[PDB]
């Protein structure tokens, strides 16, 4: 196995010691292949870049999710949801099991009005620019996808539409996030000189959970039934215990939701309008779709799932760029990889994902090229070949909400607007345990199309 170049006794680890961890990564699995060790002090992982070694990976009877070093920092303010749990602790299938039909067509149905609500909020903001002005993609983005998952899951607006600045949730969030990523690659962590980040984080930890204090206060106070994702987290209960989720687990439950539920899918739109307006036959290919079947002054359900090309789009966005890059996994039992890397019974292994996209032997030698057609024919891309969502039943249960409001809004973009790559941008990926095409800005020149009002 090969092993990247190490620095005494801190291993490998100053090769993490940058701003841009996934992409060293990438390029350590470029140079050494699909599988290479890496050590830290008191820690070891295997990373995985090839479908071969993955799709064994995936065997659920083999290999569990793991919480890498990062989602444990991650579980101090998150601590028992959907994402930082271990796959056994009683919150896990219980949240599972009481969450998941919060998920189903029926209740995406019922989301669909709410995702309208803030998609209009942003095309109106687009339209309300003046012609010396631009836009901030990857912010807007946020200020669309905290919005949504606030109000399609918990009746809570934000309001970022009405902040010319990151909401302050978002800026403790990724200030917390960016925290977890530090950590890591301390060799010194409990230093006195590091007590100034312990205390912002807390402080930031504070800021999160006093925002979660108002969503519980104003569904407590709402006269009005919701009939939504928190709905079921404070009444819902699990077929197989009995029991309802506990005070503590929902307030874990609603912090999870509120990061995982629009961080990534913020990542993905920005991704996606980069790769529309550096391909135009693509972007005049989706916009085309987007005019052919967004009829009615406001997208319907059954609309958005027509817009197949947007589909495939918004897949190769995934496919370079996926937004959650990385995910740990640990041998259940002593076992042997590819019948040639044994493993002992719970060996970390990371699955890279931006590297799995990349393989060659199962995309083609054109992996770097953008190119929707590749999903033409979903069945036609072998299992195991591409996994933004992660895996088996600890995979994205926000899976269909993303694509669906990403769809949507995608659709009502190209639409509305022609995009203008007005600097002619250069990608520059930050990195924030997610992904994000940081600085990406565009102009929007209005098609001045007439827009229907919110439905309900
Ligand atoms: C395109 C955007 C998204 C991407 C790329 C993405 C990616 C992922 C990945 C890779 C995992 C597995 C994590 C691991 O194995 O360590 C995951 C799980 C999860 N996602 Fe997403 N996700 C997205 C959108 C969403 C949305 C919109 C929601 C909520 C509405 C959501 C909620 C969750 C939750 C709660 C989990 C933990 C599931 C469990 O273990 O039971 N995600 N996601």
């Amino acid at each position: 196995m090969p092993q990247p170049k190490t620095f005494g006794e801190l291993k490998n680890l100053p090769l993490l010691n940058t701003d841009k961890p996934v992409q060293a990564l990438m390029k350590i699995a470029d140079e050494l292949g699909e599988i290479f060790k890496f050590e830290a002090p008191g820690r070891v992982t295997r990373y995985l870049s090839s479908q071969r070694l993955i799709k064994e990976a995936a065997d659920e009877s083999r290999f569990d999710k793991n919480l890498s070093q990062a989602l444990k920092f991650v579980r101090d303010f998150a601590g028992d949801g959907l994402f930082t749990s271990w796959t056994h602790e009683k919150n896990w299938c219980k949240a599972h099991n009481i969450l998941l039909p919060s998920f189903s067509q029926q209740a995406m149905k019922g989301y669909h009005a709410m995702m309208v609500d803030i998609a209009v909020q942003l095309v109106q903001k687009w339209e309300r620019l003046n012609a010396d002005e631009h836009i901030e993609v990857p912010e807007d983005m946020t200020r669309l996808t905290l919005d949504t998952i606030g109000l399609s899951g918990f009746n809570y607006r934000f309001n970022s539409f009405y902040r010319d600045q990151p909401h302050p949730f978002i800026t403790s969030m990724v200030r917390a996030l960016d925290e977890a990523m530090n950590k890591l690659q301390r060799a010194n962590p409990d230093d006195p000189a590091y007590d100034e980040n312990k205390r912002q984080f807390q402080e930031d930890i504070k800021v999160m959970n006093d925002l979660v204090d108002k969503i519980i206060a104003d569904r407590k106070a709402s006269g009005e039934q919701s009939d939504d994702l928190l709905t079921h987290m404070l009444n819902g209960k699990d077929p197989e215990t009995g029991e309802p989720l506990d005070d503590e687990n929902i307030r874990y439950q609603i912090i999870t939701f509120l990061i995982a539920g629009h961080e990534t899918t913020s990542g993905l739109l920005s991704f996606a309008l980069y790769f529309l307006v550096k391909n135009p036959h693509v972007l005049q290919k989706a916009a085309e779709e987007a005019a052919r079947v967004l009829v009615d002054p406001v997208p319907s359900y059954k609309q958005v799932k027509q817009l197949k090309y947007v589909g495939m789009v918004l897949n190769e966005a995934l496919r370079l760029w996926p937004t959650a890059p990385a995910f740990s996994l640990y041998a259940k039992e002593d076992t042997v990889l590819g019948g040639e890397y044994p493993l002992e019974k719970g060996d970390e292994l990371m699955v890279l994902i931006p590297q799995l996209h990349r393989d060659k032997t199962i995309w083609g030698d054109d992996v770097e090229e953008f190119r929707p057609e590749r999903f033409e024919n979903p069945s036609a891309i072998p299992q195991h070949a591409f996994k933004p969502f992660g895996n088996g039943q600890r995979a994205c249960i926000g899976q269909q909400f993303a694509l669906h409001e990403a769809t949507l809004v995608l659709g009502m973009m190209l639409k509305h607007f022609d995009f203008e790559d007005h600097t002619n941008y250069e990608l520059d990926i930050k990195e924030t345990l997610t992904l994000k095409p940081e600085g990406f800005v565009v102009k929007a020149k209005s098609k001045k199309i007439p827009l229907g009002g919110i439905p309900s």
